[PDB]
């Protein structure tokens, strides 16, 4: 009798953290409860119940015992947990990323005008065996989910094996695809997968506009969504808000409903100078007005569709706004504590935005992900950045924002004083 496989437990500098690996609801734990549950994980609830005897009689474990997180040398493990919690404190960082992002291949078969990762160099793409080692560290270190991107990942030669490794390691994984040339075998590995969920890149059902945006008709993305619904497999649609009208968005919502799409995400359009070709039409305010339009539509028709907008600093469109020790590191720029991205050559980046930063990056094929997660200059830089902008210093969201996206700030003359134009508050 231990902790459920559907529950993610990790020791943190403030105790511990529990998260459902399917519901995504989370609970912050004491140091007592975290040490308690750590034993309950590495030993039985009995061996754990032995320790903390006084605490259980003091009522200090009334909550931790009142949870539904259970399923079917403790001195040295309790000591090592203490050695761990102390190290996290002396670094003041999250234990491990909750999100790992991997780019097994930068090659893609398309050249979407809105994309910033097209035509990239894809020379010596490592095989799934090498990524398997990386995946094992992530699993063993407490990662919550592994997102497979690119590039078109389905055009990655060893994609089938890589997907198998994620299924065998039982890591909550997603793969995002244009669905153009996806192999039959691959579609099967996804159809009979319990842990992997496909995401389909689809800008619209309108053939012309989608062809202008991606350079293909939406036919194959539509076909695959329809197919997964047949074999009863969870599927998702991801679109970038670039040129779509409201009417075209709603048309795409209805498609998700009819075909029972798990989640429909509309990402904010991020311009990257020198790479993105299309001009940005809508800001974050326009994205909020859209979100409040779609949710008002999905509910005004009684649909169980899981809708969302995505991007950084989306909160800057809400002027209507004390964070917990975890929330301070969870909300806002994920590149600080909750995210890691691994390039095709093994380059480790806090964020994909660091592709254009000409600083040195460590290799995930030579070094360990946890070492880098502790001692890496790029992480230290973004983590330790503090803005001196007057508006920001008096802003309620300073702790999670720090004057905007760090990667943009360090490009400016006086980054500590420059506020990101995305915020006009
Ligand atoms: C990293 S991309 C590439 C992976 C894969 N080739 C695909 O198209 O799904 C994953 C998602 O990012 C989205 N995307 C691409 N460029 C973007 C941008 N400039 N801003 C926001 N989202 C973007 C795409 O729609 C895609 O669904
Ligand atoms: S968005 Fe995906 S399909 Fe389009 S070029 Fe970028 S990487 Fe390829
Ligand atoms: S940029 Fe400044 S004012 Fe705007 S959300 Fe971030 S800290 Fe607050
Ligand atoms: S570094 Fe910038 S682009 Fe990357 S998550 Fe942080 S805010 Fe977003």
């Amino acid at each position: 009798r231990t902790i459920s496989e559907d529950i993610l437990f990790r020791l943190e500098k403030f105790g511990g953290i529990l998260i459902n690996k399917t519901n995504f609801e989370r609970i912050e734990l004491d140091e007592t409860e975290a040490f308690f549950l750590y034993l309950v994980q590495n030993h039985g609830i009995e061996i754990a119940t032995s320790f903390f005897k006084k605490e259980i009689e003091m009522g200090k474990l009334e909550r931790a015992l009142s949870l539904n997180i259970y399923s079917d040398n403790p001195y040295e493990t309790l000591q090592n947990a203490r050695k761990h919690v102390a190290k996290l404190k002396k670094h003041n960082i999250l234990s491990f990323p909750l999100e790992l992002v991997i780019y097994p291949s930068m090659y893609c078969d398309l050249k979407c005008g809105f994309c910033f990762l097209a035509n990239r160099e894809d020379r010596n793409a490592k095989p799934a065996k090498d990524w398997e080692r990386i995946l094992r560290q992530a699993k063993d270190n407490g990662v919550l989910s592994v997102s497979i991107l690119g590039g078109e990942p389905t055009r990655y030669f060893d994609i089938d094996n890589l997907l198998i490794a994620c299924e065998e390691l039982k890591i909550k994984t997603t793969i995002t695809t244009n669905a153009q040339l996806i192999k039959k075998s691959t579609v099967e590995i996804l159809a009979k997968s319990k842990y992997i969920t496909p995401v389909l890149s689809l800008q619209t059902l309108d053939s012309k506009l989608n062809f202008e945006l991606m350079g293909v008709r939406p036919d194959r993305q539509i076909k695959l969504a329809k197919y997964f619904n047949e074999v009863g497999k969870k599927c998702r649609i991801n679109a970038v808000y670039t040129k779509q009208s409201y009417e075209q968005i709603i048309e795409l919502v209805d498609f998700c409903i009819e075909n029972k799409i798990d989640r429909f995400s509309v990402a904010n359009y991020s311009e990257v100078t020198g790479y993105t070709k299309i001009k940005k039409k809508y800001d974050l305010a326009d994205l909020r007005r859209l979100n409040e339009y779609v949710t008002d539509y999905i509910t005004q028709r009684e649909a169980n569709l899981n809708f969302a907008t995505e991007g950084c600093h989306l909160f800057t469109a809400y002027p209507e706004l004390e964070f917990s020790e975890f929330d301070e590191m969870y909300y806002g720029c994920r590149a600080k504590y909750t995210k890691m991205e691994i390039m095709s050559n093994g380059d480790i980046l806090p964020c994909i935005a660091f592709l254009g930063v000409n600083q040195t990056k460590q290799n995930a094929f030579e070094k360990d992900l946890l070492d880098v997660w502790y001692d890496d200059p790029l992480y230290g830089g973004i983590r330790s950045f503090r803005t001196k902008n007057s508006k920001c210093l008096s802003c309620g969201l300073l702790k999670i924002c720090e004057g905007g996206c760090y990667v943009n700030l360090i490009k400016e003359k006086s980054p500590e004083y420059f506020r990101d134009s995305v915020c006009q508050l």
